[PDB]
């Protein structure tokens, strides 16, 4: 509901805008050829390709990139949190869940609209963890710069672009005071933020949740659906409930669900509408029927 506010809509033109319209960072497509040896020793590790994965995507209305990671993706993480948090208030029996004000949840749901705005490439945090150590390797212990802090650094300076000239519409009616919008300032990072609380949690679940279009089903069902099950009190039809409105979300905007449900490739032409265009994709993800907490 939040998300056709004024405050809403005006985050959601922006990260689209400066940030998630634009193509990744040509120099983050691939390691050197010396990191790349370092890296191919551990046979252990996802292959130094990880890094050029999901680049772009070729579609009927254009070219759209960072697929993974594009205005799409950033839609439905943002849908699915307050919905996320009434399920929890009713399944889950934490008190943290039940202290989780009307408030709280729209600015969960605010902030997951710049919760991937600073990425350069498509790689994992296990995938820059890597090429720290494989550069560590290949240069003797040299330190190199954790792309993950990069990232976090370039969503900071995009969410402090964007709050400083709109103060007046984000306190209070959002945000209570400047203090409680420099909590959230501190606290986003790629994906989820760093924090453990009520509110990190219900946004941690909707990036998890959302993770059925790129993980295979046996990746989704062990790393992630076991976490929503344990986190609704062992509910798994309500935790099945709600993956699937992230399944139809994601049906609905064109996109690969390879985790959850009845799988399907890109629909092309439906994700291309979505991924270029903001308002078609919001149209989309609202064609979906907002899931009741009864089964």
């Amino acid at each position: 509901d939040y998300l056709l506010s004024a405050n809403g809509s005006k985050a959601i033109d922006f990260v689209w805008s400066n940030f998630l319209k634009h193509p990744y960072n040509p120099k983050l497509k691939q390691p050197d050829a010396n990191v790349k040896a370092a890296w191919e020793k551990h046979a252990d590790w996802e292959h130094w390709s990880n890094m050029g994965q999901d680049w772009s995507l070729n579609t009927p209305s254009g070219l759209v990139p960072r697929p993974n990671h594009g205005i799409a993706h950033t839609l439905r993480v943002a849908q699915l949190v307050p919905v996320i948090a009434e399920f929890l208030k009713a399944y889950s029996g934490d008190p943290k869940f039940q202290k989780l004000t009307q408030k709280e949840i729209q600015k969960a749901q605010y902030m997951m609209l710049f919760s991937v705005i600073g990425r350069e490439n498509d790689m994992s945090w296990t995938d820059a963890n890597h090429y720290q150590q494989a550069f560590k390797e290949a240069y003797n212990g040299q330190y190199s710069k954790h792309i993950y802090a990069t990232f976090k650094e370039n969503a900071q300076k995009g969410f402090l672009n964007h709050v400083v000239t709109n103060k007046s519409s984000l306190i209070p009616s959002l945000f209570s005071d400047e203090s409680e919008l420099q909590y959230w300032a501190e606290a986003l990072d790629t994906g989820k933020p760093g924090i453990s609380s009520a509110s990190g949690i219900l946004m941690a679940l909707a990036h998890d949740l959302d993770l059925m279009r790129c993980y295979d089903k046996g990746k989704f069902n062990s790393l992630k659906m076991k976490d929503l099950v344990a986190r609704l009190g062992g509910n798994e039809d309500a935790a099945k409930k709600l993956a699937d409105y992230a399944h139809d979300l994601i049906v609905a905007t064109g996109d690969r669900c390879m985790g959850y449900g009845v799988t399907q490739d890109y629909n092309y032409s439906l994700f291309g509408k979505c991924s270029l265009d903001p308002n078609e994709c919001l149209k989309q993800l609202q064609s979906i029927p907002k899931p009741e907490t009864t089964l």
